[PDB]
């Protein structure tokens, strides 16, 4: 009753909480493989600095699911999402987290496209029309958002509207369209997506 919900069931933070607690459990599994792919697009993170990025996402990947909307079509099924996708919003904070956190472009901008991305199938069209498409039905976080930030990062989206989520998601479909990287891009935010899942 009245909690910012991940499923019918679940509360976002429990959820949350529960996919970091795990990450706890297979990290070692993974964090190597996660700090060479990031060393092969130049980006240099220490182990511990990889884990930190790593939780960031876990924690960010469906707070766009703090959406009103989303918000609205979990608990009604009278209300339905008309293409509305949560995780473009996601990408969104992400991104400027991310940048806050660690102060280089290339990594906020890699996290926030995994974000993006964070729904098609391992080892994964994006016109500016699809985007206005995926956000039509946006109509602004809830009024518990800033605290629900907090609880889950620890610091203030104050300190760091539609439209401007609409201007970054273009602004990063299209950077993302143009690189000749694919097959390896394809590959870093491929390897990034498996510890999520
Ligand atoms: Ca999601
Ligand atoms: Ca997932």
């Amino acid at each position: 009753i009245m909690e910012v919900l991940a499923f019918k069931n679940q509360s976002l933070i429990d959820h949350v909480n529960d996919m970091v607690k795990y990450w706890e459990r297979i990290k070692y599994r993974y964090l190597k493989t996660i700090k060479r792919a990031l060393e092969a697009l130049n980006i240099k993170l220490d182990i511990e600095k990889v884990d930190e990025f790593m939780k960031i996402l876990i924690k960010l990947h469906d707070i766009g699911k703090a959406s009103k909307i989303y918000q609205r079509a979990i608990i009604n099924d009278q209300e339905k999402l008309m293409g509305f996708r949560h995780e473009l919003v996601s990408a969104y904070y992400t991104y400027h987290i991310l940048l806050k956190k660690f102060g280089d472009k290339n990594l906020a901008f890699i996290g926030a496209l995994t974000v993006m991305l964070h729904h098609e199938p391992i080892i994964m069209e994006l016109t500016a029309e699809v985007v206005l498409d995926k956000l039509k039905k946006f109509d602004g976080m809830i009024e518990d958002f800033e605290d629900l930030i907090k609880k889950l990062i620890g610091y203030s989206i104050g300190d760091i509207n539609k439209d401007d989520i609409i201007r970054f998601v273009i602004e990063m479909s299209v950077r993302a369209r143009h690189t000749p990287n694919s097959e390896k891009l394809r590959f870093i935010v491929g390897t990034l997506l498996l510890p999520l899942v």
